[PDB]
């Protein structure tokens, strides 16, 4: 089942970014990846994704939490709360990402998330620090 | 015996058109009674009527245009990957919006859009600018 | 292999028929190109599968095969097809070309005529009024 | 047997785009039915034979065949044919299955889609005009 | 390079064509200067241009219908297998024609055609019945 | 070339009558022949034809003189001059053949001629009979 394998391939991989399973980053993600997060940043490359991820292991952890999931053919869309964690501040914000897949690799991988979500997410994060809550 | 899955993509796909059509008794059939509709992080709404007929009140005064390059379901949930417009008059601010739907027998009980302030905010720059060249204008 | 693209191209389209949409997704190439001449084009197996998928319970389809025949990699089809839409059934002659590879479809080419299927849907709408 | 079938009708739309009319009689089964689906119907390869050859210098054909396969007896093609009427040219698709019996064709079925022999006249005409 | 045969039989079926639609310049293009006209056993005419506008002269006074069975070449020669009719107002008599002709370049030279005049006799009594049971008439 | 086998065939049958040559006539007539004289006679039958033409040697014999044939296909028409020869008296008068011709058999073979040209035929044979030219 081409589309239940696709959704597998999506949650495999937001499960090793957040584990920190950096081989199975690299095995999900192929070499013409595209990775957008929409209105920020492009980059081209598979292997370029990964090798930066992996760089970014011990300065920044991230989690995942995936509420809801679907396909539609090879794409994958995702509605999350995701968590980038530096020391003890956390910045939590909703995600919406959309994945294309072909042959059990992520050939797109494009998060939505809203600055002013994100910035209401830095501001509990930095209170917590204080208020550790 | 067709899958609950098509249905509800049908419906959420129904739906929408019908907003963009102004097909306001399809609208009202669309919605159910205990619907919450969320514009994440600015409105909560509940109640399918309530939302139904503020929806049909807004006719000649905004227009919305929808369009979805990917939608998909988890059971009863359909997700949803858009573009949107809201026109009013010679003014069009046009977004991305990402919206989460859960359809019950046909009816929608949850519709939560998702979008980006900055993406808006940029929307409606290029709306103001196209008010005055009219050659910049966004399109779907 | 020409026995084999011929079975392909059968088990399709009577997973078609049947609404067998594992077997309709299983059956298509990545890089399928999928066309009804003169009308349409759609790129993508992925694409082309989950279209037809959420087709069901609004469009049936029928497909009678009268004559299948291969030269290689290439299969061609003599049918007749039926779209079903309620108690509308709109039935036309199709004549279709494939191309199989690996067992997956890569080529999905159906030709028909808009006279034929405007006689048929006229053939449809009086047997609404006239089951007969 | 298959390939024996498959030359069969290759020299024979090779003979009728080239004028060969010995050759298109030698080819054409005494019971042959002709047709052109939803227009015309032919019994008889003498008389099919001798229409065609009458026709010389009045209009002319060409034929390209894409692919053609065969199922036994049967052969199937995916053409593009041209009727040509002096300065008129008009082209369009077309399908055509046969069915050979010891090297004559007994059945000769072609299908083709009156929009797009409709556009192929409208491309003519304007190239009557604008010859390029 | 077509064949003086297929242009022969072509030449006899447009002129023949021409007779029944009262085209009376191509029957005028399609008759030699010095054509030999018979109707075998009753009638010679020398002249293209005197058959020509006699021919021209019966319109509006007796129609020709011609139903050609079955036609072929030798040569120059051309053969036919036919059912004509003359038709004289509400008056139709119809019969059996064979006629041999010969072109040269495209024009015809001879016009030879054969009939029995019992077979015609039979064709007047049928026009003549039908005259009065206008079930009876003979058709193409 | 099937066109010119079908007027063989035509011309060798005619040239059989002639000739008394009846095995050629039998072989050249196809089982289900019809055999007409327009508006006088039909005959269903290659054999039954066959036998009665065998059964008219020495009692009529024919000539056959074609000026002009030709192909439609299957079909062969010819025009001819013909005459039946009953001792003494010869009646002569034209006759135009239509013929169809399958697998080198004649299965249609239908004759045209007129009564008033026969006639004709037949008042100059009784008179060269007396007046033998
Ligand atoms: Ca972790
Ligand atoms: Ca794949
Ligand atoms: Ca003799
Ligand atoms: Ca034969």
């Amino acid at each position: 089942p081409e589309t239940t394998e696709a959704i597998r391939a999506v949650e495999a991989f937001l499960n090793a970014l957040q584990n920190e399973d950096f081989d199975t980053v690299d095995a999900a993600l192929g070499d013409d990846l595209v990775y957008e997060n929409v209105g920020f940043s492009r980059i081209r490359g598979g292997r370029r994704t990964a090798t930066l991820l992996r760089r970014m292991q011990g300065r920044v952890g991230f989690e995942v939490k995936i509420h809801r999931i679907g396909a539609d053919g090879a794409a994958v869309l995702t509605e999350r709360t995701d968590a980038l964690i530096i020391g003890p501040l956390r910045v939590q914000f909703w995600v919406c990402g959309v994945f294309e897949v072909d042959d059990g690799r992520i050939t797109l991988w494009r998060d939505y998330f809203d600055v002013y979500d994100m910035f209401k997410g830095l501001l509990r994060g930095l209170v917590a620090l204080v208020v550790p809550s």
